[PDB]
DNA sequence: GCATCCGTGAGTCGAGGAAGCACAATTTAACACTTTTGTCAAGC
């Protein structure tokens, strides 16, 4: 997104700045989620 | 011979909560009666 985050998280963020943040917050958590699940089965396949 | 489609797989521990009758055949209980067993008392 070409319109960044001016403000820190010490000045505080505006409303409008905490919805676009979120989008790429709960993305990367969401991939935490999978990524464990994969790797997993990838280890099953190795060991055996 | 080629591609569409079926089959298989996608983390680990936890924790918790919802029709009706008749009639023959048969097994089950129910009873009268005999044997088998636990018993009390008296005497050898």
């Amino acid at each position: 997104i070409p319109r960044p985050i001016k403000s820190s998280f010490r000045e505080g963020l505006t409303v409008l700045e905490y919805f676009i943040n979120t989008h790429g917050a709960r993305k990367g958590l969401a991939d935490t989620a999978l990524r464990t699940a994969d790797s997993g089965y990838l280890t099953r396949r190795l060991v055996d």
